């Protein structure tokens, strides 16, 4: 039998200090419902000095370490959305300038979904961010999602058409199929829109998120010290997703189009 899955986007409903903080921020996720403004959120001075130092350095090395989709689209938000050193963006604002680029749009979430609900908000081009912020002990890397790594990993190329359409065929594919499909998409997705590197101009790129909001990460996955095949996605989907640690190997993709291009050779087979 086929698994529930969402018809249409409001079917998405259905999907000590620093601590009573996260449960500020768990609250306004669990109580949000489809065609809410996304609450807004005013950061404390630590918070927002986290992000500058986030913001800061990652800045340094987008130059010469994203593609070239991110960098198009990075100087935008500055514009339209607030990024700066000194003022944390709003998720409303941020799915506002989303939903006229690429017709995507954001929901607020408390922690995970499950790969089948986070996929099938893409499906609806809805993509769900945390709203709170990494701890202040380690701006370069953090184990959970926060929203310096939805601001600043992923929003910027959900403005790109061509990667917003590679996101959404990822959440189509995943619509009611099987348990084992779901994973196989999952694991793409993550060694693609998570992690993923790219060829341009004969140079590696980077694209994942996962590497565009750690500064650590980020620097490490172009070293040349690191593990890294072709996308495949028939090898790339056995591959182990980790997350205490950096990615044991990375994989190159040709370029949003062709990854594309793979993905939908890859699920016919999986139908
Ligand atoms: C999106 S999906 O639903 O298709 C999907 C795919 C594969 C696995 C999972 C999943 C699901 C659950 Cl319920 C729990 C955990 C995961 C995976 O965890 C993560 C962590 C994850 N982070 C974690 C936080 C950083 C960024 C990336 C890492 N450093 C960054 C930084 O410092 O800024 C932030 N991103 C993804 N996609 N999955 C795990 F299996 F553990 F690796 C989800
Ligand atoms: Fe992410």
């Amino acid at each position: 039998t086929v698994p529930w899955f969402p018809k249409k986007i409001s079917d998405l409903d259905h999907c000590n200090v620093y601590r009573k903080r996260r449960k500020y921020f768990a609250d306004l996720a669990m109580n949000y419902k489809h065609g809410d403004p996304i609450p807004k959120v005013e950061f404390t001075e630590e918070e927002i000095k986290t992000w500058g130092t986030v913001f800061q350095e990652l800045n340094k090395l987008y130059p010469t370490h994203a593609c070239r989709e991110y960098l198009k689209n990075l100087p935008l938000l500055s514009k339209y959305c607030g990024y700066r050193e000194d003022n944390i963006p709003q998720l409303e604002d941020v799915s506002n300038f989303l939903k006229e680029r690429t017709g995507f749009s954001i929901r607020p979430v408390a922690g995970y979904l499950s790969p089948r609900d986070f996929l099938s908000g893409l499906a609806f081009r809805v993509f769900h961010c945390t709203q709170y912020v990494r701890h202040s002990s380690d701006p370069f890397y953090t184990p959970e999602p926060d929203t310096c790594h939805e601001l600043l990993g992923h929003v910027p190329l959900l403005a790109e058409p061509s990667f917003a359409q590679f996101s959404q065929e990822i959440g189509l594919a995943s619509l009611g199929a099987s348990e084992e499909a779901v994973q196989k998409l999952a694991t793409c997705y993550f060694f693609t829109v998570e992690f993923g590197l790219c060829k341009q101009d004969g140079q590696l790129r980077v694209f994942g998120a996962g590497l565009l909001s750690s500064i650590s990460e980020l620097k490490h996955a172009l070293s040349g010290h690191a593990k890294v095949k072709p996308f495949d996605p028939k090898i790339t989907c056995k591959q182990e997703c980790l997350i205490t640690t950096f990615q044991d190997v990375y994989f190159v993709s040709e370029s949003f189009e062709d990854a594309k291009e793979k993905m939908r050779e890859f699920t016919k087979t999986i139908k």
